[PDB]
């Protein structure tokens, strides 16, 4: 579905930004995925908004050659007119190891179909 699809793209998107293989202007069509009110807690419990979000993928761009990201485990928690609120586990691994994480993500949807992040909570495994 959409959603789903959007889940896997954003983190493609995320993954070769991170690696070092992202196209031009990459940075800045990735966070346009995002809404202006967008926060997220990480899985060190800390909270980040847009801006902050964006200012650490500028400082961590092509910091992690080789990186591969899994994302399954989605479901649909809660879906209407204005979005949905999913769950899903998201794998990470590259030379300095591999990390494992569940997440919840609510995405607010227009009426032309286009998803926005709005909220994003991770907390970290094993």
């Amino acid at each position: 579905c959409a959603y789903r699809r959007e889940i896997h793209h954003a983190h493609v998107a995320i993954r070769d930004w991170l690696a070092g293989d992202s196209r031009a202007d990459a940075l800045d069509a990735l966070m346009a995925r995002f809404a202006e009110d967008f926060s997220m807690v990480t899985p060190h419990g800390v909270v980040l908004d847009k801006t902050a979000l964006g200012e650490l993928f500028r400082s961590k761009g092509g910091t992690r050659p080789g990186l591969r990201i899994e994302i399954d485990g989605e479901s649909l928690l809660a879906s209407g007119v204005d979005g949905a609120t999913l769950a899903y586990r998201e794998i990470q691994s590259d030379a300095a190891g591999r990390s494992e994480r569940l997440s919840t993500v609510v995405l607010h949807r227009d009426d032309e179909g286009r998803l926005y992040w709005r909220h994003l909570q991770e907390t970290f495994c094993g």
